[PDB]
């Protein structure tokens, strides 16, 4: 059941930023290893003496990089003369943020109607205000609201290309990469205490519990197309192998972003080519579920993926879960940075044709009884 | 003339340490930009729950990447029982370095005979401490003393594989990239009094000038065989164009290093691969220098180079200036990250065979006079 029961009008994820020491580094490493092209730039030759902002496309996902310059360079600005093209910047909280999580998401955007709206119903229900809404050269609103730990949730509103502020990238810094990326299906925070995460969250924006069906507990908050997706994991605790989730917990200071699940058009060739560029600059992958999880997916996808497709799959090492209404193709990259905190996923979803549905094929979370499964039934051989 | 007047035995440049933010993506992008191989490391993974290190090679030159984990990790830690295999290390030392002056060189680092004595002379001659004497599991010996700005001059010596507490890297991490890069040949500092500075590293030191033949003036202070080269630069002030030594300072919040030369056996195919991956994650040049200055190579170094090794240059952007005893070609990366201070030079020296003295060929101060009459005459036409 989904009772469209949104606060205000929500249309799509529209960014994700990272809070970054060095986001030149940091965007170049993400450039290479997902195939996502240099579009826009806020920085010291755009006029921008407060943070350096490099923002990367692949299809309609937009991944944006910051990091403070030294205060001394605007320390003669004030708020109403800011040089910054995120005026909810602030060289401190920047800095304070990374010395605590390391390398993570900052900021969850999506695209509002009007920004200013959304912020002003969202803290009314609840929500704890992080920056008030701010129109830039009187076309884009963007505000923020505390999402969990030092996350927030942006709005962003277009009366009528990324910011103002930000220029266009010179073509020959362009190279047009691409390995099939998209867009951002779902977004995924790690909290101590679901409950309290759940209902605060659904609580501000009316988002709604999206239905489902080891060392966690989960729910997805959905927007009315369920095309914004926001799960939410805690730890299930005194285990025997120790939750990840807690493993987060501790290695980020507490909550945050635990990874980012980005759709692509063809697995296939998207893995073929983050996989090629693992060891020379990439994103490394997960280990593979063993040959067993392989022979086990005839059974359970054999109608939905021809042989040579589920060899596909097991050269790619790509795990394969199914719902009632659809099928999806996933995988996991290692941490993207020093701590083992945020990570990738690549998803691929097939079914749920009206367009396609949002959460069409669930999440994966068959996985880990298959996966299990899989890992006794290979020692066995 | 060359008095050899090193107080103590210093063998060769052994590497060079980055403080980081996150020294995972800071070591990928080098990578993949410089053609290094990752070589060892210490983290979590080898039991360190300090700071998070990485070792890129690329023949003789060592490049390290360090970033501090969460203090919260080795709060139960003292220096007795440190998991740190760099036990230099600071969490609070490492923080501060990166928020004043973000991505660049801690540790410049020289093999020596005997660090405890290298360190120990070098203090009783005026050099501040930085870190004392400390011997890593009966094997290796390492201290540091200042150099300038938060710049350490790092001691190494060995009894008799970077480090105990680093371990070698699996294979399939280590890919074999190598784009010819093979040595350190020089590294280079800007402070704000060049005399000073000299005066105080030749003091500890026993560093002698070393002889050459806009915007700075500069000194080389050399080891007794020269191989280990230390220019410094002072910005020269109220000039026409602004002086890219004070830029530095004050974008890095005070003195630093400015540059790392790296030698090149076949500076031709390093620039090619660089050039290659300049815009897929790799490192940007400077502009090249219009044909005039490569018109006018024929008539400066047309008996050391052919023309088609000149139009080789041309087509790579190198520079070329020459001594009394060599021949030099070069090439300056934009900066390596955000802030306009650190950047790399691509250097290969032809001449002073005796192998190759060094310095041969000088730094390349000519082509400051060569460049501006290129664009003269390059506006003439
Ligand atoms: C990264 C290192 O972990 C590898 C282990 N692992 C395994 C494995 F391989 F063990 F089966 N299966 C998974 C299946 C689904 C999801 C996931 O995306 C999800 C879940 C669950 N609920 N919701 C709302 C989601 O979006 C995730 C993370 C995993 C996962 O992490
Ligand atoms: C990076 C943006 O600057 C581009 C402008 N530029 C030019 C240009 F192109 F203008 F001619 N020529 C140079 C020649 C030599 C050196 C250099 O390595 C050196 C110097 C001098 N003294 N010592 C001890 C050295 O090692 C450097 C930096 C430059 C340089 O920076
Ligand atoms: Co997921
Ligand atoms: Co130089």
């Amino acid at each position: 059941k989904n009772p469209k029961s949104d606060k205000f009008k929500v249309k799509r994820f529209h960014h994700i930023e990272f809070w970054c020491g060095d986001a030149t580094n940091v965007a170049r490493r993400f450039s290479w290893g997902l195939g996502m092209r240099f579009s826009a730039k806020s920085d010291l030759s755009t006029g921008n003496m407060v943070h350096a902002s490099y923002l990367l496309t692949s299809g309609d996902l937009r991944f944006l990089f910051t990091a403070p310059y030294s205060p001394s360079l605007s320390a003669g600005e004030i708020k109403p003369t800011t040089t910054a093209s995120i005026p909810s910047f602030d060289h401190g909280s920047c800095r304070s943020f990374f010395s605590s999580h390391g390398l993570g998401v900052r900021a969850v955007a999506i695209e509002v109607e009007d920004a200013e709206s959304a912020f002003s119903i969202s803290v009314a229900n609840g929500a704890i205000p992080s920056s008030p809404p701010i129109v830039l050269n009187e076309a884009v609103t963007i505000a923020e609201v505390k999402l969990y730990g030092d996350v927030v949730l942006r709005y962003v509103s277009y009366k009528a290309e990324f910011l103002p502020g930000f220029e266009r990238v010179e073509d020959a810094s362009s190279f047009p990469l691409d390995y099939g990326i998209r867009r951002l299906d779902h977004a995924v925070g790690n909290v101590p205490e679901l409950g309290p995460a759940l209902t605060y969250v659904a609580g501000f924006t009316g988002f709604h519990q999206f239905a489902e069906f080891s060392g966690l507990n989960s729910a997805v908050l959905a927007s009315n197309d369920e095309m914004v997706l926001l799960p939410i994991n805690e730890p299930v605790h005194g285990t025997k192998r120790k939750s990840q989730i807690q493993t987060y917990l501790e290695h980020n200071e507490g909550a945050g972003l635990q990874h980012l699940a980005l759709m692509s058009e063809d697995i296939f060739r998207t893995l073929r080519e983050m996989r090629k560029r693992s060891s020379i600059g990439g994103f490394d992958f997960m280990p593979s579920p063993p040959p067993t999880y392989y022979q086990n997916l005839k059974k359970r996808v054999g109608d939905v993926l021809s042989d040579d497709q589920i060899k596909e799959c097991e050269e790619l090492g790509i795990l394969v879960d199914r719902d009632d209404q659809g099928t999806l193709l996933q995988i996991f990259t290692k941490p993207l940075g020093d701590r083992p905190t945020i990570f990738i996923e690549i998803i691929q979803r097939v079914g749920c044709m009206m367009y396609q549905s949002g959460g069409c094929g669930g999440f994966g979370k068959g996985n880990f009884s298959e996966l299990f499964k899989s890992i006794e039934e290979y020692e066995k051989t």
